[PDB]
């Protein structure tokens, strides 16, 4: 049947119909909702000839070439080619449509109001770690931009059976190093602790500050992974201050400007590209909630709030939410005075809200996961939260993979 | 590992499997093509007889007698029962026990460590609406107890076939009027607009306040349902002050102690009680954040910014996220003044966590809904945001059915 999809702020209804387009299983079943699980839980030709044909046809629609014979001729070209080899190679101009679709298509990903402005850097001919670095350094120059961030993805060579997979190891291109110390406690960035030790393991010598750059660990087809330190200069980083409690800027906080995930694997019509690291720009609450006020991060709150001389011995005076909105305001002041770009939440979820609206008439629906897309703090200060969402899986897409250690 | 729902906790690293959502015998919105967890409204004798031995099986349990001769025996009547009269009726400590499972049973409530400790009264004798509205009278005396807020439910009787149902038209036993203007804003509560036009209609003189508190309209078998006014010094009322800006007192806000649910169905063994309603004590949240601030509901946070003089022309003041603070803690702040019952949404969600781990001992798992359970202020401060949560349908249960109109 065909949901049906209620905003509760305005009582408009519309009804997804592209999740009829959907060719997989979620998490769900009749008997339980397991949509708020993190991971969904499991992580032959005939079977890539109709993923490839699918995609195919997906790409010719796009640019309104249905039918035609170039679109005839590619079918039998992919066909041919599967036949024959068992795999098939996209176009450039496929890739980037594809990458494209890939983003739009992500459930959890607030920021799809930008999709169709994403940067597409074909590596696919590269053919060392040591050639890897050198795109992924391009590739931060480009996306980061003095500030002025602009979206990026760089593809690295699809997966092959013969062989072992193209991967980055750091999850982020960008990430601060986590140092257990022997008493449990860890300084730094707590979520980076094992890849931390890999980097030391692998000849690393490491800082012992709270904000140490990691290195990266770049890895060829079944080589052990190469060790390449990002120059300095190619990290931008931004230092918090508050705009007008002069002691925030005390704590000696900062962030680094460009977010670059570099773990996941993109899939194009049955192609799996395991290396293909993507880069936007931040939405202040990551920075300001989640990054420096998690428990299992660094933890800043009772900090802060101590240094606003508040009272910490009990739930009730709202501590704890007083202090996450000063940290959330250092971020973006901090950010807009350094002239690097930033979203704030209120203005992020406005900008879903058209996205979904564009969808609807584009495409009849949009995927959307609602418990990843409600900001962490004033969920119900935005118009999201109001929002019924479907949450489905659509290709071209982006999906978790195995750790390669 | 097992074969059940696997659940994991992201602060903690530590994981369960649900094995109690074996014994939902009733499906969910979810299907193996997309997730519908967000959606908010959920769209024979023998029949009647399988839930009742069900729910004849789950009390015998309870009292640990299960194979019992008493067991056996109490089967055989209620098959006896339905057998010649097409129904059965419940012992006095069955409704009890029935009753408390199906709160515990409700995956929306994040109150749930209360659910031992719920005062059922028995009003399965009531007969006409004067006396439904002594009923109401009395439930609101012993749980209000002056500000030591006490959680009751009173069952009036049970759906019958053929003969009309109890019914009260009101969502809640306390509610504040919405008058519909010439301009078309509303004066009042917007939610409340439909019920105060029926309590017009059906000859209630209205006022024109902000806070004005509706008459109750009760609904026995087969009659019109009769209008009944609440005396005022039964509904215990709090007005809000802030604690250090002196000015929140003057926007003469104010809410009700007692929430007081009374248009759910309960169902327990096949049994429908139309009439049941229910009441514990507020979290701060409901009245801070949604009731006061929702822009379809009081609306006040622009109101409130003003006043505490932030820039509301940009979204990147967080002059939403400030405001809605204050709002709470004036809301917390004059509940304990007052010495009414209250929670905050912090001390809330540890104890759903005490209660999460309680239930994993007891049964092998607890439904919950993450997107009701996480509080709409401060979202990933409290720790339930970072635990995975399975929802499910357990019986009893408490249900939502169509209004009486
Ligand atoms: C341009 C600015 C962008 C913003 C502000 C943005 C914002 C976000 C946010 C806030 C999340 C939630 C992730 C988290 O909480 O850990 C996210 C998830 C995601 N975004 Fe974006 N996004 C941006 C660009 C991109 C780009 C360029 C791509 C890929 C081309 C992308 C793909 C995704 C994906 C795949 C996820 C899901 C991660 C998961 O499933 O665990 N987004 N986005
Ligand atoms: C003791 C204090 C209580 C607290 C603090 C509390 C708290 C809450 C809250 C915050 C919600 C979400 C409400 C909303 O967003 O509209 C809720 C839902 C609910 N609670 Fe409670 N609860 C309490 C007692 C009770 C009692 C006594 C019952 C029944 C005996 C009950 C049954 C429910 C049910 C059935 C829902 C779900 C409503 C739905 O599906 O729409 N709770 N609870
Ligand atoms: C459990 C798990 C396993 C593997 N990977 C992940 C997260 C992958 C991720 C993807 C997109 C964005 C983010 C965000 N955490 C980082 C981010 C990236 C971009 C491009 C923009 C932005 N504003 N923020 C993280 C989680
Ligand atoms: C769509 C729809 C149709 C019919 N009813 C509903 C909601 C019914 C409801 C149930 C429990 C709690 C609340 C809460 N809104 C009110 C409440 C009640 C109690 C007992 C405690 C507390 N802290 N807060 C509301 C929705
Ligand atoms: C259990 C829950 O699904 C988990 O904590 C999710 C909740 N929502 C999220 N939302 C975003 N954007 N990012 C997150 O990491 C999470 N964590
Ligand atoms: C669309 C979404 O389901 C809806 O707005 C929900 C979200 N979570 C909520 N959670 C609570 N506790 N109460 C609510 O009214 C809602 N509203
Ligand atoms: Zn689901």
């Amino acid at each position: 049947k065909f949901p049906r999809v209620k905003n509760w702020e305005l009582g408009s209804i519309t009804y997804d119909t592209l999740c009829a387009q959907s060719q997989q299983d979620g998490p769900c079943t009749p008997r339980r909702c397991l949509g708020s699980l993190v991971l969904p839980r499991k992580l032959p030709a005939e079977q890539l000839l109709s993923q490839a044909r699918d995609f195919i046809n997906q790409y010719y629609s796009s640019i309104k070439r249905s039918g035609s014979q170039a679109h005839e001729e590619r079918l039998q070209e992919v066909e041919a080619e599967v036949a024959s080899t068992g795999t098939y190679h996209l176009r450039e101009s496929e890739l980037v449509f594809g990458a494209k679709q890939a983003w739009r298509n992500a459930p959890r990903c607030v920021g799809r109001i930008q999709w169709g402005k994403l940067q597409v850097f074909d590596a696919r001919d590269c053919s060392s770690a040591q050639e890897m670095f050198t795109y992924i350094c391009n590739h931060i120059k480009y996306a980061t931009n003095r500030g002025n961030l602009r979206s990026a993805i760089t593809v690295f060579p699809q997966r092959a059976p013969g062989r072992g997979d193209f991967r980055i190891w750091n999850s982020q291109l960008v990430r601060y190093a986590g140092y257990r110390q022997q008493d449990g406690s860890v300084r730094g960035d707590p979520a980076n602790v094992e890849i931390t030790e890999l980097c030391i393991q692998h000849g690393w010598t490491p800082g012992n500050g709270r904000f140490d750059v990691l290195p990266l660990l770049l890895q060829a087809p079944d080589e052990a992974p190469e060790l390449f330190v990002l120059p300095p200069e190619l990290v931008l980083e931004v230092p918090l201050e508050h705009p007008t409690l002069e002691w925030f800027a005390a704590l000696g906080l900062r962030w680094y400007a460009l977010p670059a995930v570099s773990n996941m694997l993109l899939e194009i019509g049955g192609l799996e590209f395991s290396a293909a690291p993507f880069s936007g720009w931040y939405m202040s609450t990551e920075i300001g909630t989640r990054n420096l006020c998690d428990p299992h991060r660094y933890n800043i709150l009772e900090d802060v709030a101590v240094c606003m001389d508040l009272d910490t011995r009990t739930t009730s005076s709202l501590w704890k939410d007083k202090a996450a909105v000063e940290i959330n305001l250092a971020v973006l002041h901090s950010f807009q005075l350094a002239k690097v770009t930033i979203v704030d939440h209120h203005a992020a979820t406005v900008s879903f809200m058209k996205h979904l609206d564009n969808e609807q008439k584009a495409r009849g629906g949009c995927p959307a996961d609602w418990a990843w897309i409600v900001p962490p703090i004033s969920g119900s200060l935005t118009p999201v939260f109001h929002q019924e969402m479907v949450n489905y899986i659509l290709s071209p897409a982006f999906r978790y993979q195995p750790d390669p250690w």
